[PDB]
């Protein structure tokens, strides 16, 4: 039935394999190790090393033996965090040897039929899968803090450490404006450790301005007059009499920021709501302009339109999935639900930063989030809604829950996500095709690294929430067929082996976010765990047997985990530490450069 | 039912103020007016004595006068904020004057009727109810954000804006001794804004014990002697080993203080971490040693046995309780003359004996929850209170309100299962005998207008032993917040659970709670004294519940009005979801102010010449 995409998948593979070792080792090499040129050359080879060291396949090299410091010390401490979830959901799925083996022996009712036929089984893996996810989540929550403390203070002077973003603001002084307002405040608040700050100001005449007249000046190759006059009048306009609401302060020694961001300001929280300023190329200064109450009204207007297209995707695309030289009618529905699943990372990071979140290191997370809702939702609704619409007493109902949803679509998308999607992913293939279509047609003249060269982050908005649907939809049905286990197992080793690759030789991060984001992936596996504990004790009481007062126990164990992980580590990941900050480094910073570095155009 | 309750109920209470009016208007006040004496005894003779004026006119004119500032000024800041509890839960009562008058006109029995037009109206009062508190918990709860921020602002020099109270150190630094490496790092951190820190020390049992024998002791009128002992094993302890993990710094200016106090100390959250340091006579050398994840298991563990205890509580604990008739009185009507029962009224009497055990039960219950939330890590007396509240809180929810109120909306629609059985006629039983304590919650107002005068001149005749005019015995305790709010808060919940169901007890309510605000006003205007100025943050605790009470409330709406069958009760979800929002909201826009001590009020004090010597010496126990 299924296996032709299987058969279709490692034929891509084996296509795009080809592909890469033809092509890697060659003189496009400026294209698939592309972090090596910029950060100068360290892998403009098909090795660290000359004498024709191409030796395909080259991974027996670096590529499998990364150190986990080597990789911090070539990208930023994301990239290592990112690697020790994909390593810890690999641990949790191979350590599940001890489910594979026994539960799949016990193979007219195909699966268990209802009776007794060592179900006490079933409760058994369900209790191990949900004892080794404690003991590797513990495991790995630890190590990532300890990542983030090490990389934390050992790190260089930066200008996000002397700064906070003082992101409301009681606008009217009634006879001054802004600027001296914020004087005398933070001055009598803060004597002779406050160094200045500027007043967060518009953007549109002139911030748009300035985008075109950068675009004229790169016309300029082998007019522009009036725009820069216009970009002069402008930016002496903005500089006052508009004067926004919110700002960021400069503080003359690391310590008295990193104290004032975690501190509190006025007796009526609505007003000075100082924070961590976040990193120089990620503030967004598009949203500060706003008030405490405009978030939150923003804010639940987002649930509730995120609510309803959840609805308006779950009735029609949910409906068209469960549709199952009937070949092309398998491959179709799988391109469908990537086509209607893979739009909306886009919109979902439009509606968020839309909420006002003031950084672009919490617009990814907040998009991961609510991209999170919409996988669980999306398994639990297409198998129920598929199973419904296959059959027409409960144990057809639980026939059609466990065998056709998962062991076709559910086996197969992954499938989808592998071979042919992370093969397409290493090759870099479109990118190629791409950027030699930009060589040979209009060309940025010798601009070509200012063209189509620069690869973006590892987009850690679409890789984190795409490579954790697969994790929901492998841990819950872990025991109902541990087919997907294996499926889902070679998933994470096959990501893990081209990731390195790729962070070694190609991502260049954009922002840094020391080690955020994982207390987000923390949680959202815990979830994932939560809901197939759920989902056991469903499937099981369905069974007939009467474990489920056995498998209660887990559902509490997950809840209380919970919250002593989020309150024994989960406060290190919010702030830097007052001893940190005295370390950060000590050689005299001069805060001139500083406040140099957030002035916006 | 009831009925009975409160014919003993108001006749008790005016008996109780008859004998107010009697002996207050005396010459042995004393403890009668209690705090003006103490304070500046100003208000030891009001002008008049209290007693030459019209008695009914001497104390309710003057209670019913005063003022925020006034109270503020005399008691604190807190007692005002208590009375911002009692006057916003009166106006909730009240304000709701269309749903008395018009619900009541509606009124086999067609005492309601199954699926009527005119329960369209039921509903028309539930929102009346949701979005007149709504309206007065927003008004409340910036007045009182604004009552924290003036009582801030306006106060002086006082030895906790000084200090924090870090305490999970990690007890080796492996060459030394604890104090120095405390010291070493927050100098480290802090340098020329750190003044001096103060360790807390384990056996610090041991110098309490001898030093509480010595103060007994020291009462020979016919701690005084008290040289060896004390001092031996003060000092050798102090200094050889008594260190323990945590201990109180102190910052040299208020702003520096504040800032650190909001702030975390190491990457690592498991470690040094930095609280506010309470009031020198609130926090609790006892409890300061507890790490962190010792404090987490104990918290969990003391939660599961509290829900074990409202569990087995309606379970053979009070099932037994109620076994306790002991009939006929007895057995020993010989020796009772009222055996004639021309009293049949004595019956209910009968029937209370349980319920007397129960509250013998009820009585012990604000102890034993205070005890344990003591022994939970808590590193103050003001939270301990408030977690003792909240405790007391859910239990009183679960045992007068769920068993009764879900069992009728939801029939209405071995050991185990015997002990439920007995369960649901123990939860009616509790219920009816429940309200006969609010009856006694009436009593219980007098009660507390008269008793402890008795008591206390007692002793002025009956011990006489050694008192030499200084055995001082007429201290009152604090407006305690361990009683008065829970049992306060009982009412409202049972208010709201039926407040159209029989919308009659709004009456009951309002009555409960404009005694008690009067009362209060007085017999805190003029006797309580507090013990500790927490400057209003047990506010947010009381909004959190009070508006408990309302989402309990609109889901018993939802429930028993869709009991009876026509299209309700889907008109009450969305109320559900307004008191989830506003919960949230409120939250977030006035519950940062109760936490963190304003780091612009801090500042902006601009103390005249402060000190640290003269503070550090406030912290030291002994």
């Amino acid at each position: 039935f299924g296996s032709f995409l299987v058969s279709l998948g490692t034929s891509f593979v084996i296509f795009v394999i080809l592909m890469l070792l033809f092509t890697w080792l060659s003189r496009k090499s400026g294209n698939a190790p592309i972090y090596y040129p910029n950060r100068i050359l360290k892998g403009l080879e098909p090795w660290e090393g000359t004498s024709l060291t191409r030796n395909p396949f080259a991974w027996m090299r670096e590529a499998l033996t990364s150190s986990e410091q080597d990789v911090v010390n070539l990208s930023g401490v994301d990239t290592a965090v990112h690697f020790v979830f994909l390593s810890t959901v690999l641990g949790i799925f191979a350590c599940s040897s001890l489910l594979l083996l026994p539960t799949l022996l016990p193979l007219s009712m195909a699966n268990i039929t209802k009776k007794s036929s060592r179900l006490w089984a079933f409760l058994g893996a369900v209790y191990w899968i949900s004892l080794v996810t404690y003991f590797f989540l513990w495991k790995a929550y630890k190590h990532v803090s300890s990542l983030r403390a090490q990389a934390l203070m050992s790190a260089d002077v930066k200008p996000e450490q002397f700064a906070i973003l003082v992101r409301d603001m009681p606008a009217p002084p009634d006879g001054q404006t802004q600027k001296e307002f914020i004087d005398s405040y933070f001055r009598e608040i803060y004597p002779e450790t406050f160094y200045r700050s500027l007043v967060a100001t518009e953007n549109s005449k002139v911030n748009k301005i300035w985008e075109k007249l950068e675009g004229y000046k790169k016309k300029l190759a082998r007019l522009i007059n009036e725009s820069v006059a216009k970009l002069e009048t402008e930016q002496k306009a903005v500089l006052a009499e508009k004067q926004q609401t919110a700002a960021v302060v400069f503080f003359t020694t690391r310590v008295a920021a990193a104290s004032a961001a975690q501190s509190l300001h006025c007796q009526m929280v609505d007003k000075w709501t100082v924070t961590e300023a976040p990193e120089p190329r990620q503030l967004l200064w598009q949203n500060l302009n706003i008030k405490l109450f405009s978030r939150i009204i923003r804010q639940y207007f987002i649930y509730f339109f995120v609510a309803v297209t959840i609805l308006f995707y779950m009735i029609p695309i949910a409906f068209v999935s469960a549709i199952t030289r009937t070949v092309l009618e398998s491959f179709l529905p799988q391109i469908a639900l990537i086509v209607f699943l893979a739009m909306l990372p886009k919109l979902l990071l439009f509606l968020s930063k839309a909420e006002g979140i003031p950084s672009q290191s919490h617009a990814i997370r907040a998009a991961s989030g609510k991209y999170f809702y919409f996988s669980v939702f999306n398994v639990f609704i297409g198998v129920t809604l598929a199973g419904t619409l296959f059959n027409t007493d409960m144990i057809i109902n639980l026939l059609a829950t466990s065998l056709p949803k998962s062991a076709t679509f559910f086996l197969t998308y992954v499938a989808l996500k592998f071979f042919i999607g992370y093969g397409l992913e290493l090759s870099r293939i479109i990118p190629l095709i791409i950027f030699h279509l930009k060589k040979k047609y209009l060309c940025k003249t010798e601009a070509e690294v200012k063209e189509a060269w620069y690869p973006g982050d590892l987009s850690y908005a679409t890789r984190v929430p795409g490579d954790m649907l697969i994790l929901t939809i492998t841990f819950c049905y872990s025991v109902i067929a541990p087919l997907i286990l294996i499926f889902g197992i070679t998933y994470f080793g096959l990501g893990w082996l081209v990731l390195r690759n790729q962070a070694l030789k190609v991502y260049v991060p954009s922002y840094e976010s020391y080690g955020e984001m994982w207390p987000h992936i923390h949680q959202e596996i815990l979830a994932a765990l939560f809901l197939f504990q759920v989902v056991m004790f469903g499937y099981l009481g369905a069974k007939t047997f009467f474990y489920t007062a056995l498998v209660i126990p887990l559902i509490i164990t997950s809840l209380i985990f919970g919250y002593v992980c989020r309150q024994k580590f989960y406060g290190g990941f919010e702030h830097t530490a007052l001893e940190v900050a005295c370390r950060e480094l000590k050689q005299s910073p001069d805060l001139e450069e500083i406040f140099r570095a957030y002035i916006p155009h």
